[PDB]
DNA sequence: GACCACGGCCAC
DNA sequence: AAACGTGGCCGTGGTC
């Protein structure tokens, strides 16, 4: 390109250049823009953020980001990542799209712009025609990355000081089973080593082995093969409590409160917006949507996200999500009036299992019951859930047909979903999101059945993900006349920061706005909780 | 120091 | 482990 002075006009595809991947922590390095066959290159790239109105290029959001963080209103625009992304969700990094779609991802900013350039306009030109993924990309995708942008900015605030004295606790107790385990053994060696521990159990100790790992055949010390061995004998009770908490301690414990911002005095994750194949977020650096939840230790965890003072978090949650998504994609009517009679299949699933009142179904057995519930739906095996459930293969096997019988829709549903991405190569959303299924006429069985699961499963979770995604799209705006903040998606649940005064009014707006998102065969149903801790939020 | 594969496991 | 699916991060073990 013909080198311009900046500012670049308007309007113009923007390229730079990060000393790390994270924009809440990264030095700009370097800012181009290119338009009209010419290129601008900043000579201090700080300084010429300032001249941009808006961020207009790959990876868009995160120069957004980086921008909120030194006090500068610049909303992210076109990103040909987004359009790839809709295309073919497999279109996840700019190494790949560059790859595909005719050019060359290096590291220096003025050829990323040019780039950017280039890859727009030839990805808006596959997509000529494409209305649904067009619709997708100006009123999902295109405006979420400004949300996006903004909850990064944000971030959320953690206890730190409780952490750390949690992981003092959580030490001596890893001490004390870890002394439990190499007393039992007879000798020490690193429990952390899958390895060592191997020969412990299984050569050392004579206990069988239940099954192998993948790629290398060796024997596995998983939870579930030691879940096996749970009374085969103790030391399996100490390891299995051993690996919970140095699991806890290694990924949240510890790292956490070392990625408190100097400035902020907040948590930053990334939304990773081009992550998924059905559609979903993914989160990054550190992922805020996988924090401990379920184990009482967990639970500890979760009350360190804390409302600023002054403040309050809201959280909700969709009801039953992708059973209702279902319901509407199959058109079952059995399913559909489940939930116009405002049932809860999850809590039925556990009363089920633990033969027990649906008024002594406490959290753990609700979320047994959900991987039970999805498992069946989603292709489980009659041995495996036999294994799970702790019962014979014939119930088991009963209990799948049970839950198809009751909702024949479905599985015609499945097939109809699974011909149709024989024909077409791809499945897609209720909104018309795509995703490539090629290997659904492979001739290995074993790939076949694996690519049907993956297939099918897509227009469930991948509408859910629409779903949130718009939500959050009509949500922000309200939220910030409001005075109020999104800080967290966790699939299918949003995480708000509140004034104390307008607390109430945000739940229930927010409660509204997401069940009326778009109205489906069934109503869409939100849990919505407040608290001062994030788990206090979700009660 | 940078990467990587693997087994393993947290969340939805 | 396994005919549930979607992610990201850990320590180990290893190379360059
Ligand atoms: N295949 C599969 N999908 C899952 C699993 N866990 C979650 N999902 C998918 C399917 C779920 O619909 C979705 C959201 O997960 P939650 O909010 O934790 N559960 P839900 O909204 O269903 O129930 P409620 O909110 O009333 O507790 O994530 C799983 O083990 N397997
Ligand atoms: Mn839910
Ligand atoms: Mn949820």
């Amino acid at each position: 390109l013909e080198e311009a002075p900046w500012p670049p006009p308007e309007g113009a595809f923007v390229g730079f250049v990060l000393s790390r991947k994270e924009p809440m922590w990264a030095d700009l390095l370097a800012l181009a823009a290119a338009r009209g066959g010419r290129v601008h290159r900043a000579p201090e790239p700080y300084k010429a953020l300032r001249d941009l109105k808006e961020a207009r290029g790959l990876l868009a959001k995160d120069l957004s980001v980086l921008a909120l963080r030194e006090g500068l209103g610049l909303p992210p625009g076109d990103d040909p990542m987004l359009l790839a992304y809709l295309l073919d969700p497999s279109n996840t990094t700019p190494e790949g799209v560059a790859r595909r779609y005719g050019g060359e991802w290096t590291e220096e900013a003025g050829e990323r712009a040019a780039l950017s350039e280039r890859l727009f306009a030839n990805l808006w030109g596959r997509l000529e025609g494409e209305e649904r993924l067009l619709w997708l990309y100006r009123e999902v995708e295109r405006p979420l990355s400004a949300v996006l942008a903004h909850m990064e900015a944000t971030g959320v605030r953690l206890d730190v000081a409780y952490l750390r004295a949690l992981s003092l606790e959580v030490a001596e107790e890893i001490a004390r089973l870890e002394a439990e385990v190499f007393r039992l053994a007879g000798h020490p060696f690193n429990l952390n080593s899958r390895d060592q521990l191997e020969r412990v159990l299984f050569d050392e100790l004579g206990l069988p082995a239940i099954g192998k790992t993948e790629k290398t055949g060796k024997r596995s010390t998983s939870a579930a093969v030691l879940e096996a061995l749970r009374e085969a004998h103790p030391i399996v009770e100490k390891i299995l409590q051993y690996r919970e908490l140095t699991k806890l301690k290694s990924t949240y414990i510890d790292p956490l409160p070392d990625l408190i911002h100097p400035r902020t005095g907040r948590l930053h994750t990334r939304f990773n917006q081009t992550a998924t194949a059905t559609g979903r977020l993914s989160s990054s650096d550190p992922n805020l949507q996988n924090i401990p939840v379920r184990t009482p230790l967990g639970q500890r965890i979760r009350r360190a996200f804390i409302a600023e003072e002054g403040w309050l978090l809201v959280a909700l949650d969709y009801s039953q999500i992708e059973l209702r998504v279902l319901a509407h994609l199959s058109g079952d009517e059995n399913l559909i009036r489940v939930f116009q009679e405002g049932r809860d299949i999850h809590t039925e699933t556990a009363s089920w299992m633990f033969g027990v009142p649906r008024e002594a179904v406490d959290p753990l057995m609700r979320r047994a019951a959900k991987t039970i519930n999805f498992g069946v739906l989603y292709g489980m095996s009659a041995h495996r859930l036999s294994q799970e459930l702790a019962i014979p293969y014939e119930e088991a096997q009963a209990f799948i047909e049970r839950y198809f019988q009751s909702f024949p829709k479905v599985r015609a549903w499945i097939e109809k979903t699974l011909e149709e991405g024989r024909r077409r190569g791809y499945v897609e959303t209720l909104f018309g999101r795509r995703r490539y299924v090629p290997d659904l006429e492979a001739r290995v069985k074993s790939v076949r059945e694996a690519a049907e699961r993956m297939a099918f499963n897509m227009p469930v979770q991948g509408t859910a993900a629409d779903l949130m995604k718009l939500a959050m799209v009509k949500l922000f705006p309200r939220l910030e006349e409001m005075g109020a903040r999104m800080l967290l998606q966790v699939h299918d649940e949003l995480v708000l920061e509140a004034p104390k005064e307008r607390a109430e009014a945000v739940a229930r707006l927010a409660k509204e706005v997401m069940e009326g998102v778009y109205p489906l065969a069934v109503p869409l149903e939100v849990e919505v909780g407040i608290g001062e801790d994030w788990l206090s939020a979700k009660e």
